[PDB]
RNA sequence: CGGACACGGACAGGAUUGACAGAUUGAUAGCUCUUUCUCGAUUCCGUGGGUGGUGGUGCAUGGCCGUUCUUAGUUGGUGGAG
């Protein structure tokens, strides 16, 4: 009930992800992937079959959530606003965390990791 | 592009930087072209708006300077004359 919720949104506010329409495929060909996560809204089946057939068979996890465009308002440009359009974005697809940086709720995410996934 | 900003568009399922080889050039200017890797919201597109200019106008001006002007010249106050 703390796994879907806000221990992800505390793994946003400036680490390390993908951005735009030319790197959210790219992070899965570097060695510093930590959790990352994908859409089950993709159009195509073969993009995600393209990011399974590194991860699934290496050290990296996806987490499957409901959309890319609910990505938007977690990756970082921020479209919700007082005097601005709430409907600025066509969010991520694949984003990574490069590093985590501090240690304040990080644990939760890492403890559904390991708990069925082993 | 060294066209700031403001709005809309473009916009993670493909906005934009940079670039080896070669006809391509005056030029090892990725200038353009053929082919293809790379860059991480940086931009690009449109519309308003800045911005820059050894661009005009010295008869639109400021400031400085030259000149009549190297000669002795100039002016109020108060009385007087009109
Ligand atoms: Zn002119």
């Amino acid at each position: 009930n703390t796994a879907l919720q806000e221990v992800l949104k505390t793994a946003l506010i400036h680490d390390g992800l993908a951005r735009g329409i030319r790197e959210a495929a790219k992070a899965l060909d570097k060695r510093q992937a930590h959790l990352c996560v994908q859409a089950s809204n993709c159009d195509e089946p073969m993009y995600v079959k393209l990011v399974e057939a590194l991860l699934a068979e290496h050290q990296i996890n996806l987490i499957k959530v409901d959309d890319n465009k609910k990505l938007g308002e977690w990756v970082g440009l921020c479209k919700i606003d007082r005097e601005g359009n709430p409907r600025k974005v066509v969010g991520c697809s694949c984003v990574v965390v490069k590093d985590y940086g501090k240690e304040s709720q990080a644990k939760d995410v890492i403890e559904e990791y390991f708990k069925c996934k082993k």
